[PDB]
């Protein structure tokens, strides 16, 4: 999650019990139907970089892991055709974030806080990746 | 929770992250399954008096509240069946805990540390207390 403090925008961890409650929702719901929920509650106000820390469970169990990927795959490759990179970067500039960005396979926690809390267009990275993870979820509950 | 720092037990409450997700999980869909296992996590290693700050967190669910009451009264009362008394106790001595010191009512958060961690007989008041709080949320989850 993003905490505000010294008027800037910073990362705090899911706390160990919230990243364990996911855990045991994983390992003991089978990919029954309430991991959709509660994923979509414990990602609340969630990084990319947190909810990659929520997959790490759900690599333990590639069946579901692969179907998500397949799932991150698709969107951030349509992400990118819905967002041309009209180019070049100004010097010094952070670039608008690609779909690998807001995957947070390709980006910091510092870049997916910027583009979250930029004074200028900001971009909810977090809740866009969210979506992705929840179609990926979905599948999983009906493909298992 | 429940810290240990030369010699000394002290609380610590469960951060506010913590409890937020709580929120967060019991709200997403009203008591959808996933806060039992979600409670689990939420609350391992936990005093009563985190338990009633976890409860007290979603009191606007008055509904649940009044099942989960029904069922703590249910199980404190059949602890003090089991549990007849005798002592002696000594002027200078923390009783055994009864039903309402489980459930946080007739207890401080010191006194229920002194039961978890005593070297003599520790009695653990927060484990018992969890598991009657998940009996009530089985419930809750069934009925809503």
């Amino acid at each position: 999650p993003v905490q505000h403090v010294g008027g800037t925008y910073t990362h705090i961890p899911l706390s160990p019990r919230t990243l364990n409650a996911w855990v045991k929702l994983v390992q003991q719901k089978k990919f029954g139907a309430e991991v959709v929920p509660g994923f979509q509650a414990l990602s609340e106000g969630c990084t990319p970089y947190d909810i990659n820390q929520m997959l790490n469970c759900v690599g333990d169990h590639q069946a579901a892991m692969q179907i998500i990927r397949e799932i991150i795959n698709e969107e951030a490759a349509e992400w990118d055709v819905q967002h041309p990179i009209p180019g070049p970067l100004p010097a010094g500039q952070l670039r608008e974030p690609r779909g690998s960005d807001i995957a947070g396979t390709t980006s910091t926690v510092e870049e997916q806080i910027q583009w979250m809390f930029r004074p200028q267009n900001p971009v909810p990275v977090g809740n866009i990746y969210r979506r992705w993870i929840q179609i990926g979820l979905q599948k999983c509950v009906r493909m298992y």
